[PDB]
This record gives C-alpha cells, sequence and structure tokens, in this order.
C-alpha cells in the first residue's frame, strides 16, 4: 500500500518549463509511492489571466487556511510577456501576493554534492540566504511623470494627519517610485534570522545602506541591533555564534573571500540577487532550496530559480533539455516533510530523507542534468535529459517506499 | 625642473585613513616631480559640517568650471556617526552631491597584477562596472510612519495636475521611500554604456528587475533597448560585440559563471553593490579605478573604497597599518592625466603612466601591502605598512621623472 497524508499540501502550479517538469515529478517521483492529497491552484499565466488574479489570492488563503504550501515557479508579466501571452494586463509577480499575505523570511541554501566546486575559491561551507520576504518594492507604487513636477511622497494618517517629503522637483520626463515596509514585519525578520543562526550553530551577517538611506535602511539596522541586544546577544555568546553588520557593499566584498558557512540576512531585493549569486557560484539555480518561514505558522516551499523560460522556448522546438528539476524537487520533499512532522506521519517524512540522499547519490555515481555536468569533477558518466533523471530517480525509489 | 600644469585639477580631500593617505601619496610621489596646481576643497567630515555641506557644492561647481576633479573617500554620516564626531546632523553624502551635480557613469575597473588569481574560478579578463551615477536612492525621500496611514506618491505637474499612487495603506508603524530618476539621464547613461562597449571593444551587459518595477526599472529597459536599437546595433555588429539585457538576478548568476570581458551596466544601487563584488573577487578594494564620466564633459577621478574606517582606528592606537594606498594613485594619476590630455602637456600622461607601471612592478616582484599578501601566489617577499609601500615607489620614481 501507499504512504498516507493526513492534511493536504497546499498546491500552487506555475510556467513554462517548470509547468513541464512539475507532472513528471508528481507521476514518477510521488504518486506510486504516496496517495498524495493536494488543494491544486493553477498559478499558470492563462489562468491568473482569466481569474483577473484572483486565483492567486485564493491560493494564499488557503495556505493561510492549511498551514503548508508548495509553489512552481511562475511568470511575472511584462511588457514583453503581455504581447507574448495576448494579457488583459501586467499582473503583479504572484510571489510578491503569496509572500505579502504570510508574511516572513525565505531561507535559500545551495544544495550541494561532493562532484561540483563552488566557483568562488574560498567558500567550503554553505551560505544560506534569509531574505526578508515582505514589503519594500515587491509592493510599489510607481508613476512616469511625463511631464515632470514637484515629485513626493506623502503619508496621511488615520486622523487625517498629512506628512510630505519632496524627492525631487523636475523640469523634464522623470519616474517616480514609492515602497514601504513595517515595523513589526522588520521585526519578524529580524527574529526569525536571529532563531535560524542559534538552530544552526551558525553567525548571522545583515547589511544595508543605512548611510544614503537614514530613516529607511537605517530603521533595519537600529531594529536589528536593538533586537539583537534585548533577546539574542547571550544566546549567541552561548551557542559560540556572531551577529555581524557592515554596509551592503562591504558585507559582499568581505563574502568573496569569506569560507562561507553563515546565515546572510538580506532585505528583500538583495535576497532576490543574492540568492541567485550565491546558488550560482555553489552550483547552479537549480541547486537550492527555498522555504518561506511565516511569523503567523505557515510555510510554503519553493524553488529559487524560475520558470527557465529560456528552456521552455527549446522544448516548445520539440527539443529534449536538460533542465536540472533538482530544486522543485526538494520543494516538494521539504513541503512534504514538514506536513508529515505537523500530522504525525513519520513514514511521510522518511520518504523524503530517501528521495533527497537518492537525488544526491545519483548526480554524485555522475548521472546528471546539463547544468552540472558542465561543472561537475570529474566529467559525467551520462549527461540525462530532464526525463531520464526523472526516470533514473523513480527507478532507484523503486529499487528501494 | 618640475613637470608644469597649465590648468589645476580640482582637489576634494576626505576622511580617515585615506585622509592620512592623502599627503603621503602628494609629497612623495607627485610633488618631487611635478609642480602641482590644485584647487583645495576639504571635504573632511568637520569642514562639511562647519560649512554645513556648502564646501560640497562648492567643490562641485569648481569641477563644472575646469573640468576634471580628483576625490578623497569621505564618511557619509549615519546615527552612529552623528553621535561620533558631534554633528549638526546627518549630512547627505558628498559623493551622491557631486554626482548628481555632475550627472554621469562612473566606471570601475579591477587594477590586475600578475601574482593575484580572482577568487572566482572562471574570471580571465577584466569586468568593467558602468554604475549609473545619478538618482534612484541617492536621492530619496522618506518617512516614518509612526502612526501608520496612506502611504503615497503624488506628482503634481507645472500645471498644478496632480497624479497618486499608493503604496500601502496600513494600520501600523511604517516606513516609507521615494526615489526618482529622468529619461534624460538615464538615456546618457546608455549611451556613456554603449560608447564605452564600443571603444574598448567589449560586450555590454545591463539588467534591472523590470517585471516588479514596471513603470521605473522597465524605463530603463525600454529606453536602453531604443537607444541600443536605434544607434547602435549596426555599430556593436561591426565591432563584434553584443549588448545583453537579463534580471538583475539572472545577471549575477550568470556572472559567477563568465570569464568576465564585459562591461556590465549597473543602475545606481546596484554598481554601488557589485563594483564590491567585483573589486573583491579580482583582488581588493584598492585595486580598483573609478572615474565618473559626465555627458557634459566633466571628469570625476576617486576610489571605489571608502575611508577604510576600520583601519583609521587601528592608526588612532599607535599602530601603523598597511592600507593599500592603489585606488587613491590611480585617481591621481587618471585625474593627471586626462588634465594633461585636454591641456596639451604629455609630460604630464608620461609621468602617470610611470607611475601606475612602477605600481605594478613592485608588487609583482613581491613587495606589497597586508590586503594582497593574504591573496598572492607565491608569497610576499615584504609586507609594506602604508608608508612603507608608498616610499618604495618614490624610490623608484627617483630612481627613473
Ligand atoms: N517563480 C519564481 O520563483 C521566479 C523566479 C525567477 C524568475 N521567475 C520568472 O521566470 C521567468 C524567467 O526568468 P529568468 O530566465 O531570468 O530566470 P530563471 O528561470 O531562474 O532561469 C535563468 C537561467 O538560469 C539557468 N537555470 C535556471 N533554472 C534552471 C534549472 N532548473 N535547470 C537548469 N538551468 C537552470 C538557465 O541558464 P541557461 O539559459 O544558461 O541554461 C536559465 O535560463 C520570468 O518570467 C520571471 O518572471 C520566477
Ligand atoms: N567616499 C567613498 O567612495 C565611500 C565609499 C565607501 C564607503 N565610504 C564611507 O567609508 C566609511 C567606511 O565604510 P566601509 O568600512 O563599509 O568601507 P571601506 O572604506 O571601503 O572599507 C571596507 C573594508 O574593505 C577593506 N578595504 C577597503 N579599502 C581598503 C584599502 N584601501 N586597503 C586595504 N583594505 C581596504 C578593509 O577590510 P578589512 O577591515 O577586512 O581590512 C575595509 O575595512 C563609511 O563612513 C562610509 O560612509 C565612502
Ligand atoms: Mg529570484
Ligand atoms: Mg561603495
Amino acid at each position: 500500500m501507499k504512504i498516507q497524508m493526513k492534511t493536504p499540501l497546499v498546491e500552487l502550479d506555475g510556467d513554462e518549463m517548470t509547468r513541464v517538469l512539475w507532472p513528471l515529478i508528481k507521476d514518477k517521483l510521488l504518486l506510486p509511492f504516496i496517495d498524495l492529497q493536494t488543494e491544486y491552484y493553477d498559478l499558470g499565466i492563462e489562468e491568473r489571466d482569466r481569474t483577473n488574479d484572483q486565483i492567486t489570492i485564493d491560493a494564499a488563503e488557503a495556505i493561510k487556511k492549511y498551514g503548508v504550501g508548495v509553489k512552481n515557479a511562475t511568470i511575472t508579466p511584462n511588457q514583453d510577456r503581455v504581447e507574448e501571452y495576448g494579457l488583459k494586463e501586467q499582473w503583479k509577480s504572484p510571489n510578491a501576493t503569496v509572500r505579502a499575505m504570510l508574511d516572513g523570511t525565505v531561507f535559500r541554501k545551495p544544495i550541494m554534492v561532493k562532484n561540483i566546486k563552488p566557483s568562488v575559491r574560498s567558500w567550503q561551507k554553505p551560505i544560506v540566504v534569509g531574505r526578508h520576504a515582505y514589503g519594500d518594492f515587491y509592493k510599489n507604487a510607481e508613476i512616469f511623470a511625463e511631464a515632470g513636477g514637484k515629485l513626493e511622497i506623502v503619508v496621511t494618517d488615520k486622523n487625517g494627519k498629512e506628512t510630505r517629503q519632496t524627492i525631487m522637483e523636475v523640469d523634464e520626463p522623470a519616474i517616480v517610485q514609492g515602497i514601504h515596509n513595517t515595523v513589526a514585519s522588520i521585526g519578524h525578520f529580524a527574529r526569525a534570522c536571529f532563531e535560524y543562526s542559534l538552530d544552526q550553530k551558525i553567525d548571522c551577517w545583515f547589511a544595508t545602506k543605512d548611510t544614503i538611506s537614514k530613516q529607511y535602511d537605517q530603521r533595519f539596522k537600529i531594529i536589528f541591533e536593538e533586537i539583537f541586544a534585548q533577546e539574542y546577544k547571550e544566546k549567541f555568546a552561548a551557542a559560540g555564534i556572531e551577529y555581524f553588520y557592515t554596509l551592503i557593499d562591504d558585507v559582499v566584498a568581505r563574502m568573496m573571500k569569506t569560507e562561507g558557512g553563515m546565515l546572510w540576512a538580506c532585505k528583500n531585493y538583495d535576497g532576490d540577487v543574492m540568492s541567485d549569486m550565491v546558488a550560482s557560484a555553489f552550483g547552479s539555480l537549480a541547486m537550492m532550496s527555498s522555504v518561506l518561514v511565516s511569523p503567523y505558522g505557515y510555510f510554503e516551499y519553493e524553488a529559487a530559480h524560475g520558470t527557465v523560460q529560456r528552456h521552455y522556448y527549446q522544448h516548445l522546438k520539440g527539443e529534449r533539455t536538460s533542465t536540472n528539476p533538482v530544486a522543485l524537487i526538494y520543494a516538494w520533499t521539504g513541503a512534504l516533510r514538514k506536513r508529515g512532522e505537523l500530522d504525525g506521519t513519520p513514514d511521510l517524512c522518511a520518504f523524503c530523507d530517501s528521495l533527497e540522499a537518492i537525488t544526491i547519490e545519483c548526480i554524485e555515481s555522475g548521472y546528471m542534468t546539463g547544468d552540472l555536468a558542465r561543472i561537475c569533477e570529474p566529467a559525467a558518466i551520462k549527461v540525462l535529459d530532464s526525463i531520464e533523471f526523472i526516470d533514473e530517480l523513480g527507478k532507484r525509489l523503486q529499487q528501494l517506499k
């Protein structure tokens, strides 16, 4: 008989190459071994277009309801994408919508294998990116001021008190952006980071540009140093670990020379950019896990990479591709493990451990996708296309579940 | 007799460890060989505090007047710095003020030596960062909305027409930021980049997050692709080079695996962060040149690093330090060379070439500062403190100028 689940996983489907890979993973790696229960939400671009993005909201509310979600990579449309898919509008990122509704910190960690050396010489130990999931430019307002003018931010309190600040006054076409964050969300982000550091017994590094952004970035800096002082200094001391703060340009300079082995806390944008930098340097974009940890008790598992649009275009031309499904597999296994821990179904957790170990063993034994074959030592035995890779994982699972 | 100058250089002095190094460079490397003419502006934190930052404006106007400036690294004060120096207020960055008044693109290039391998394995050729010098969060408005409220951006045109967009409405303390850029400045940035690429025969890479920032970042993207199409596509084709655009997280992922050898165009913030990443990976923060190229014909030479605050603290404790003056020397030599090219005084340009070559030769022969000694192969012969390093350069110049 198959492994049973107590509570369904909330399943958010997606786009392009990852959409292609998603059913292969379920059909070959999960369904033969688990009577998989999920609440399914299709966040493909066409279904979001059809529902005016309502399906994205519905999926986020369902994660709140059940507690644990697993998300496939999605297209965030720009004007090229509006033309390409014939869209009603440039829909907001489904990641931005979901992350805003859950709140939290996205922990991104390289998935390491013995036959790939890091791009960065000194890196000997994993660097985890702790990415603030809330606010900043992921909920922006923007105006194209085609006739220029006085450009301002304006805050009106709930009793009508107005506070204004002028960005610039211009006599020419200009572009304008406004962003926000909240004291409470920044606070939950500091704590999530400090807790993660303690649990993993790693130092925590944080950086902003507080010299330039004196009320905004400096608030992050002050909140972290206050919360650390009042709540974590002694805990950290006791655990043999340290909190380090510096300016953002300095921190990335320092990072190129470190041995790694820390938690790098990052503001939302920085976390996006640097989780890609870190994943790439350690191996590839596919060799990274990503989990949003909400201060409200929710969890969301995902790949850190996107839809692999470029590979999807090759797929559309009838070509086999060698897109690496590792991150998508680890999103499923992370989510299923968490679900089985919360539900008290340890057989589910054990299978997740197995699938993960089998994924590593297969790559380390020399059967891998093209992203890893380019960078492994010694050279790969077989360079498997996406479906061949997944079939070999299913086979090792059938031979064990 | 000493080398003569026709037009003075505008000299902007600065802070902490770089302030210490500045007169050593002039006294030992320049003054014995050049009758150095400069218009001197002290942008030390105390002099800026005294003049309410007026000296910063005066120095910027003088660069406009003469055409070429050379700038020492300066403290941008946050609250720690206000406490530390007893300041009237958290003064705005002097770099932000000067750069705003000149406009342009800051070209940042590693200074390479044969005895230091890059941190990033694949990097075989220099990566140049082309950093937009104007706008974005380097001219921000910010509000700490302690009682929450409706958070907006507002544009009022010169005929009183109001355009509003809501960032968020909140029922809790929040922070608010607004930034701008101009179509014209973005345009001069694209062109400076495309011209630099053509002159240097290197590809140009650019990236933003236009999927998230749909009116702001997407304007940069559209401006670049329009200007390239209408003005550079054929020139680039003819030169054997290519323009590449992608999302910012993807570009840094791609960068960890490239052999280098391109111009990386960067929005202002990205350019700050990544020029540090690139300098560090190639060698150290000191092994990088930086020049602002204004579309109005001005030039400003500087180090890419800051004041080396941490070393200054060691200096204050009576300790010799091994701070690397290379970037400060290259700012002088870059500026003096440009001045002699504009003035028709080739003896000045020849000396700059000499000093630069002697700097490289000394390091490559094994006499270097501690930042390079940590990372060179084979190991250094002597690890020279800052003043000893500079004395050895003067000696080689005395033995040649
Ligand atoms: N939902 C998300 O988490 C998320 C995240 C990022 C992007 N996106 C969306 O994804 C779309 C494409 O974005 P993008 O091309 O910038 O980023 P991407 O999907 O992360 O892929 C960028 C490049 O990295 C390599 N790569 C990424 N994942 C890979 C994998 N699984 N296996 C092998 N190689 C992989 C490929 O490089 P090569 O081409 O050199 O092979 C790929 O073209 C956009 O519409 C964007 O909005 C969504
Ligand atoms: N004017 C500017 O261009 C500019 C630029 C950046 C920063 N700043 C200002 O500089 C102050 C300090 O900023 P920061 O410490 O973040 O950055 P920084 O001055 O660039 O120095 C950061 C670290 O990098 C290494 N480093 C930088 N320059 C070096 C050199 N010349 N020789 C040897 N090592 C060098 C040192 O690392 P180790 O400590 O490990 O030895 C140093 O502590 C702040 O007040 C900031 O506002 C100004
Ligand atoms: Mg990303
Ligand atoms: Mg910098």
